[PDB]
Formats: structure tokens, sequence, C-alpha cells
């Protein structure tokens, strides 16, 4: 079922490696090999220079649920996989870097490529093959259930029974700038011309069919919703304040990696004076510790007030979530904070931080070359974290920073 794609510049030996991993046609398509541990199949994109790796590329971003991309490890990183790379960044789909005909002279140049760990190999004796192969299954178990265009944002709203997620969406729906279209779990809509889909709203209109006997329930089946989603949106009731199982939804949001806005519903309703607010924002602060990155807008899904901000603030948290950094500003950004503030010392020995890289989207995700890893300290590593969304913004999302040794 997964679909398994080769990509890169001609002349990298990606035609021996397709032959060897690959057994018979379907009947364009091929099975995997029958000596292969994995169950997959794969995808020829072969059939006038940038334009045709340009096609090959589409076809496999649209075909492929993980794109293997070659480069030739004797050559070195060139202008045109380079070029490659740069075409590649337009998918969200999981790509596995693989270096051919090799490896740790150039490890920062096939690192520059921006998508994380080179896998050497060898097409004459499959050296390196297993590593690869595993690098690649391990993605099968992030293949979307229900798949859609790349164009369109998928996001999620929740929160305890009665927040007013029904109202919010009803509310966010009626708006001048909205769409709705026409599965039937989601819904499909435009808003500003730009294709949404809300993940599960059928388990939000559950109710009016069915009485609740526990939410038990409930709660798992918005952990699938966040899941299935890249934006998470948090809602709280601005009446009775926050509660524990608000934070159980939460946490499993962000250890998943997804963009968060938190919304605080029902602000109508709230007794209220000048600071208010802003009291309300250091309780949620104090009590979501690991949300610093999500903004916070206060709305009555009721009176309509300060409605038309969650879909602006969606949208946000989405590109955010998606953004891909420019390296050579990254290491400015890097040099920039170790000058700020010297790095941490064990015994005699110093934190040296020779390159860094982003490897991964959705959430960014970065790797700094080091001395030591083991001299990189967590409260050192959110130091370098902060200097980064300062610099970038990230509002919105968490970030993933990796110390390794060369
Ligand atoms: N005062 C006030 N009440 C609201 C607001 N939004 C929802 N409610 C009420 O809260 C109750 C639960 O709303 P519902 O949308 O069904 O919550 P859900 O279970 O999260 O879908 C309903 O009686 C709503 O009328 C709001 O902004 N202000």
């Amino acid at each position: 079922k997964p679909v398994v794609a080769i990509v890169g510049r001609p002349n990298v030996g990606k035609s021996t490696i397709f032959n060897r991993i690959a057994g018979e046609r379907i009947s364009r398509i091929y099975s995997s090999a029958e000596w292969l541990n994995y169950d997959f199949n794969l995808i020829d994109t072969g059939g006038p220079f940038l334009a045709q790796i340009r096609q090959q590329a589409e076809i496999a971003m649209d075909e492929a649920d993980v794109i293997i991309f070659m480069v030739n490890g004797r050559e070195g990183v060139t202008a045109a996989d380079e070029e490659v790379a740069k075409i590649l960044y337009r998918t969200k789909k999981p790509v596995v870097l693989a270096v051919n005909k090799l490896m740790r002279a150039n490890i920062y140049d096939f690192y520059s490529l921006g998508f994380g760990e080179p896998y050497p190999i060898s097409g004459t004796h499959g050296l390196g093959l297993g590593d690869l192969l595993d690098a690649v299954a391990e993605h099968f178990k992030n293949i979307p259930e229900t798949k859609y265009n790349e164009e369109v944002i998928q996001f999620c709203l929740i929160g305890r029974p009665n927040v007013g997620k029904s109202s919010l969406v009803n509310a966010m729906l009626g708006e001048e700038r909205v769409i709705v279209s026409n599965d039937a779990v989601d819904t499909s809509f435009t808003y500003n011309q730009q294709e949404f889909v809300i993940v599960d709203t059928a388990g939000m209109r559950k109710k009016g069919k069915v009485y609740e006997t526990t939410e038990k329930y409930s709660v798992l089946r918005a952990l699938k919703a966040i899941d299935r989603s890249e934006v998470v949106a948090v809602v709280l009731d601005g009446e009775e304040g926050i509660i524990e199982q608000d934070k159980r939804i939460a946490g499993y949001a962000h250890e998943a990696g997804k963009a968060v806005v938190i919304v605080v519903n029902k602000w109508d309703a709230v007794d209220k004076d000048e600071s208010t607010m802003k009291e309300f924002e250091e309780n949620i602060r104090d009590h979501f510790q690991f949300l610093d990155y999500a903004p916070i807008l206060f709305m009555s899904a009721l009176t309509k007030k300060r409605i038309h901000t969650l879909m602006p603030a969606i949208i946000k948290a989405s590109e955010n979530h998606s953004l891909r950094v420019q390296t050579n500003v990254l290491n400015d950004v890097i040099m920039d904070a170790v000058a700020m503030n010297p790095t941490p010392t064990h015994n005699g020995s110093r934190l040296k931080i020779y390159y860094a890289t982003q490897v991964s989207v959705k959430p960014p995700s970065f790797v700094v070359f080091v001395n030591d890893p083991e001299l990189m300290h967590f409260s050192y590593e959110r130091f370098l974290e902060n200097r980064i969304r300062d610099a970038f913004g990230f509002e919105g999302t968490p970030i993933k920073i990796f110390a390794r040794a060369r």
C-alpha cells in the first residue's frame, strides 16, 4: 500500500538501486522485491534539464508517500543536487536522503541539503541498503488514512464538552470571507479562497444523536483528530477557567509536534475589568508552561466578538509550522547567540558549535553539530531556541533542536 519513489539528477545510480529493490510490475507501479522484509510499492518517474527533473519530482510529490532523494557521493553536493533539493522543499511528504557510491569527510555538505541524515549506499553489494529502507519504512505509520491535496490546511478544535466548539465552528463559517463546500466526518471550506479542512466535525455533532455517558471515548477521538491535523485549536471556557483535563489533550498536541493556538471562548460571560484579560493570560502560561509559543485569543462564539481573529491565527500558526529557514542566516543567528552568552563548561571542556542546519518541517527541527553533545544542557538548548524564535518568528509552533557529534 505505501508508495515509494526515487528522485534525483540523472547519473547518480537511481536505476541500479530501483532495479535491486523492485519486484514484479503490478498490471508504472512495481511491487517491492521478494527478499525485502518490508511491504510497499515503487513508482517509476522516468518517461529540457531543470524542467525535466522538475516533472519527475512533481510525479513523485503527487503519487508517492515517501521519497528517496539520491545524490552521488563521489561528486559531492553539486549545484544540480541543490536545485533538486529546492524543488523538493515544496512537499510536506517525507524525504530520505541517500548518498550513492560511498563519507564523514563532507557530512555538513550533505546535511546542507536540508533533509537530515544522509544514508550511504552502494549499488554493487547493497551495503547501507538495510539502514536506508529502515529510515523509509518508519514513515509508513504516519501515512494519512484520509488524503487531501497538499494545498489544503487541516485543523481541529478540541476541548471539554460544552466549551463551545460547535458554536465557534458555526460562528466562523458564517463570515463573509468563508465559502462552505457544495468523507462525511470533515468540513471543507475556503477562506479568502484558500482551502481548509476542519477535522472530524461529525464527532463534534455526535451529541444531539447520542447521550454522554463518559468523556473517555470523546477524548480518545480528539487525539485521533489531533494526529490528522497540522494546527490544533485548544478551546478553553472563560466562565469556569482552566481544569485538569484541559492539560491532558494540550500536552498531547505539544508532544505530537503540532502547531497550537489557544482560544478562550465565552469571553462575553466573564466578570471583567481592566486587568482580567492579562491575568487570564498569565494563568494560561502558568498552567500550560510547555505552550509558550502558542498565541492566546479571547473571543465569544455568542456575540461574535473577535471571531474574525481565529482564521488568521490558524493561517499564521500553519505557516510557521511549515517554515524552512536559510542555512547561512541560521548560522549567523547561532554564532550571534554564542557571542551574547558563552557556552557551558564541564571540568576543562567547553561546548563548541561548528555548524547548524534545519532537517525537517512540521514542526521545524534543527541539528547543531558540536564538540560533545553532553555539554549541551537543556537550559542552553532553550536559550538557543529563543534566539532562533527572536530572529525568525515561529509563533504558533514548537521547534526541535538536537546536538550531534562529528
Ligand atoms: N455566554 C456564551 N455562551 C456560549 C458561547 N459559546 C457557546 N456557548 C454556550 O455553551 C453551550 C455549549 O455550546 P456547544 O457549542 O454545544 O459546546 P461544545 O460541546 O463544545 O460543542 C451552549 O449552550 C452555548 O450556547 C459564548 O461565546 N458565550
